[PDB]
Formats: C-alpha cells, structure tokens, sequence
DNA sequence: GACCACGGCCA
DNA sequence: AACAGTGGCCGTGGTC
C-alpha cells in the first residue's frame, strides 16, 4: 500500500524503528526505517544507516536520540506525536493507546511504525491547531525538552560502587540481627517479606487487634501505618519496623543499583519518560532516580553514593516552596503573597508548631516531616488522619487545618474557583494551558466526586510546578554546554548537574539565576543551590 | 523463564 | 486504615 523507495531516505522523514529491549541506553538498534509521503524506504542496515539520518522525527524520537548519542552520533530528536498527544490529553501515555484513540495500529515493524507516525502526527497536529496555549507548551517546552532528556539519559550519572559493595554487607549483618530477634518474639521463624506470612503472626498467634483491611482483597492489613499506632502493644513491631526499613533500601537501592553500570560508559543511565503522569510532571525508570532515599540516616548514606567524576563536582539547585509559591500566584492571596514576599519560610514554621520550638531551632529533619504535612493538608487530608500522625486529639487537627487556611483565605475560593470551572469545561489546566481531563466532577457517588476533586485542584499547582521546571531545563541546559558542564538528573523542583571543579561555582550561580528568574511570578521564586562531591554533599 | 496482581514503600 | 496529590520498584503468590 506504500512505496518501497530504497534508503536513503528524503529529509523531514518519519522515522520508525525496534529496540531489542524498551532501555535505549541498553537496547539493540534491530530494524530501522523512514517514511514521507507514503513512502516507506526500510534500512539495509540498521547501525550503518543510523549514520544517514540527521533528525530523530518520529514516535519516541527521544529514544532513538539517545541510541544514537550511544553510538557518538549527535541526532536530535524532533517532533514527536507523543508529544502532542499527551498535551491534547496527558492520558496518552504510550504509543499503544495513541494509536488505538487516534487511528492505526502499533505494530512491531520499523518500516509499519515509520509509516505510524506520519500518520499520527498531522493527524494530531491537526487537532492542536488552534489551541495555541497547547502549540507553546510543545514549541517551547516540550519539543526542545526532548533534547535536552535525550542528553541527560545519554551523559548518566556515576555510581560509587565499591561504597555500595561494602553498604550491602554492613547492612546484611543488621538484618539478620533483627530477622533472628523477630523468630524469638513470635516464637519460630517465618517469612517476614511475605505480608500473609506476617499477618497470621501479628493476629492470629498473637492478641494484637488489627487497625485497618487492605483494598482489593480485605486482609488485614500490616502496613506501616497500622504497626505504628502499634509500637506500644508488643515489642516485636519495633523490630519489624526497623526490618522493613533495612531490606527495602537493600533490595531496591544497595543491591539493584551496582549492577546497571553499562560497561562502555562505566555510568548509571535511567529513562525519562516524558509522557507519563496527569499533571505534566517527568518520571523516571530502568532504574528510577526520582526515589533515591534522602529522610533515613541509612538512606541518606545511599545519596553519597552518587558521585561525578574525578575533577568534577555536582551541582543540586532546588526550589523553595515550589508549589506553595506557585498557589500564591495561582490564588493570588494578599497573605501568602507577602509571605514569599517577606522570605517566610512556611515548613520551617510548621515544624516550629509540631516540635515547640523556635523556627531558629528546627532541624532539617523536623523540617521535611512538617512538608509531609503542608502539602497533606493543603490537597485535602482528612482531619481524623491528620490527628493520627500527629498524635493530637481530632478536635486540635480541625483548628490546625481551619487556621492553615484561614492565614490564606484566598486560597479557599481558588479551589472552588477551579473546581466549578472543571466541571463546566470538563478540564482543569496550569498556569500555561495544559489540560488534565477530570470527568468525575459531577458523579454522584460521594467517595467518587471527592476523589476527582482532590485530583482536580491538585494538578494546576503541581503542573505549573512541573512546567516552570521543564522551561528551565530547555532554557539551562544550551548555556551549560558553552561552560562544559553536563545536565544529569531531575527530581521535579531539583536539578544535578555536574561540571569540572574550577568552573563549578561559576555553574552553580548561572543556573541558580536561570531557574529564580525562568519565568518571574507575584512572589520570587528562591533556589537553594549547593556544592559536593557526591550528591548529599551537594544538597546540603 | 515470562508475566501479572496485590500489598507495601521509596521520593 | 483514613478526604492529600504525582509517580515506580520491590517480594510474594500464583499461572502458563
Ligand atoms: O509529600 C509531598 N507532597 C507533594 O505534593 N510534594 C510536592 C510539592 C512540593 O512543592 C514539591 C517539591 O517538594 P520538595 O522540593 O521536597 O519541597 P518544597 O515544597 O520545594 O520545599 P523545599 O524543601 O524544596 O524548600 O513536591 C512534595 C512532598 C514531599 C517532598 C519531600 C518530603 Se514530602
Ligand atoms: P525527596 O528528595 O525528599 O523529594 C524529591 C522530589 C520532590 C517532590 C517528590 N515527592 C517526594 C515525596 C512525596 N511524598 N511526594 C513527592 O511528590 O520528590
């Protein structure tokens, strides 16, 4: 049904291609072709004529660049339909979905996936005609942000392995102290990573009442949640908490890591999906590097391990307050403007009420268990959870959630601002038109409205996070090349980059300015920026 | 071996 | 366990 023109292929093609494995960094280029105009000219050989092309256009562009920067061969990655699609409606989330809403059918061959995103994109392109709001998002920000993914998945990040060697077995030998004091409370040995295992031995053999059932099956459930409030009722909780800790940072972080090192880069390389939440934010995968622990003292010894290369140093810049910034501008409220106006530091004044001491007193420590709270509260925890975490009584949860949004009475009325425009467009969007769409406004079950709304107002405040950070990756990342510095990871509010140790302050202070001044709002937007070797030397 | 659902937990 | 929201990976249990 297409011509079969022989490669080379013309310029502006769709290119459509199969990797051995969904990893670009470690997959095999195992077919390769282009299409334009119908055309469909399909390659002899895939790494020879990856050498032809000049841009990446296509489906998944991102991930062909960042094969190709694999390969030393500098090819861009342009237009992508995934990226229209998921600003025309973010739940397109995979090549799949797309085709099978939009028209096509995504198949397994690189000349038919060539073909596919031709197809794809002025269809979509047609689509997003008009709505500007939607063309500048793609034009300025996530088109050109592609790039900028496709160099940081390429560059990785080094990993300080023979730290994490010796990491496992100091922490093997804790786990076995605790596994074997945990047998002699409950009497005999069990499976204490199998939570049906532990679950007869919690309520059954002993008299411990069990707190809450879990979702989808009703057991009862032994999370964290539920052995907290029982630390008192038996002795043997203390230890399987302080179990759970230890083998979830062995068995996802110390162990898993140190055995991606790809071997021609001697880095960790993990994925940036840019095409996967609701609310315009990035995620990270193969492994993910948005969930590297930082609250334990053991976890925060895992962050050493992140390391830049000999002569090189990291560089960490991350926003204060992103989100409530992003409220005071958002709500427009006189009080909390004037509290970012004044430098007030909201966490820090919460953790000042939890612990009773001066915000001058308050430890970092202190200060990221008030976050948890700032940020529950504000999109809707309920007032019989939050009496619960802060062991306070329900009526003084109630006036501390009254008072919170009583200093910002402004910000009550742009939640129902923004929730009775959500149900009349059927969508809420950021601060730059992105959309999320949010049916279940008006459903008429309770539990279900509720849920959609506490959805619904959280994703302008998150999303317009999320895009503030990517303008300043798109806008950072051109002068960190002019100053041979590589652009590493991102933690929504939080860029790593790495640059030579002479010119790493000179770093440190351009990127602090492009990020304050990315886009200026009704309050300043404050980037705190440190230096080290490794990364929590960095974040300090 | 490959794949999945679930509870559970990290940011 | 809950009227916080956004993600992704783990081991267990169970299938094919
Ligand atoms: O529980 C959390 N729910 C949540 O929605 N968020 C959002 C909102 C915040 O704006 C942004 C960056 O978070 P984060 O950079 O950590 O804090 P931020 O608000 O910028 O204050 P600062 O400490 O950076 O100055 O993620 C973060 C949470 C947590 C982070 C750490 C522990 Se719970
Ligand atoms: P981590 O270094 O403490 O957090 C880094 C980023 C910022 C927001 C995101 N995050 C963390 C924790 C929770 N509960 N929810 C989030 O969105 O991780």
């Amino acid at each position: 049904a297409l011509e079969e023109a022989p490669w080379p292929p013309p310029e502006g093609a769709f290119v459509g291609f199969v990797l051995s494995r969904k990893e670009p960094m470690w997959a095999d280029l195992l077919a390769l072709a282009a299409a334009r105009g119908g055309r469909v000219h399909r390659a002899p050989e895939p790494y020879k004529a990856l050498r032809d092309l000049k841009e990446a256009r296509g489906l998944l562009a991102k991930d062909l660049s960042v094969l190709a920067l694999r390969e030393g061969l500098g090819l861009p990655p342009g237009d992508d339909p995934m990226l229209l699609a998921y600003l025309l409606d973010p739940s397109n989330t995979t090549p799949e979905g797309v085709a099978r809403r939009y028209g096509g059918e995504w198949t397994e061959e690189a000349g038919e996936r060539a073909a596919l995103s031709e197809r794809l994109f002025a269809n979509l392109w047609g689509r997003l005609e008009g709505e500007e709001r939607l063309l500048w998002l793609y034009r300025e920000v996530e088109r050109p942000l592609s790039a900028v993914l496709a160099h940081m998945e390429a560059t990785g990040v080094r990993l300080d392995v023979a730290y994490l060697r010796a990491l496992s077995l100091e922490v093997a030998e804790e786990i076995a102290r605790l596994e074997a004091e945990v047998f002699r409370l409950a009497g005999h040995p069990f499976n204490l990573n199998s939570r049906d295992q532990l679950e007869r031995v919690l309520f059954d053999e002993l008299g411990l009442p069990a707190i809450g059932k879990t979702e989808k099956t009703g057991k009862r459930s032994t999370s964290a949640a539920v052995l907290e409030a029982l630390r008192e009722a038996h002795p043997i909780v203390e230890k399987i908490l302080q179990y759970r800790e230890l083998t979830k940072l062995k068995s996802t972080y110390i162990d898993p890591l140190p055995d991606l090192i790809h071997p021609r880069t001697g880095r960790l390389h993990t994925r940036f999906n840019q095409t996967a939440t609701a609310t315009g934010r990035l995620s990270s995968s193969d492994p993910n590097l948005q969930n590297i622990p930082v609250r334990t003292p053991l976890g925060q010894r895992i962050r050493r391990a992140f390391i830049a290369e000999e002569g090189w140093l990291l560089v960490a810049l991350d926003y204060s307050q992103i989100e409530l910034r992003v409220l005071a501008h958002l709500s427009g409220d006189e009080n909390l403007i004037r509290v970012f106006q004044e430098g007030r530091d909201i966490h820090t004044e919460t953790a000042s009420w939890m612990f009773g001491v001066p915000r001058e007193a308050v430890d970092p420590l202190m200060r990221r268990a008030a976050k948890t709270i700032n940020f529950g509260v504000l999109y809707g925890m309920s007032a019989h959870r939050l009496s619960q975490e802060l062991a306070i009584p329900y009526e003084e949860a109630q006036a501390f959630i009254e008072r919170y949004f009583q200093s910002f009475p402004k910000v009550r009325a742009w939640i129902e601002k923004t929730l009775e425009e959500g149900r009349r467009r059927g969508y809420v969007e950021t601060l730059f038109g992105r959309r999320r769409y949010v049916p279940d406004l008006e459903a008429r079950v309770k539990s279900v409205r509720e849920a959609a709304e506490r959805m619904a107002f959280n994703m302008p405040v998150q999303g317009t996070a999320a895009d503030l950070m990517k303008l300043a990756m798109v806008k950072l990342f051109p002068r960190l090349e002019e100053m041979g510095a590589r652009m590493l990871l991102q933690v929504h509010d939080e860029l790593v980059l790495e640059a030579p140790k002479e010119r790493a302050e000179a770093v440190a202070r351009l990127a602090k300015e492009v990020m304050e001044g990315v886009y200026p709002l009704a309050v300043p937007l404050e980037v705190e920026v440190g230096i080290g070797e490794d990364w929590l030397s960095a974040k300090e």
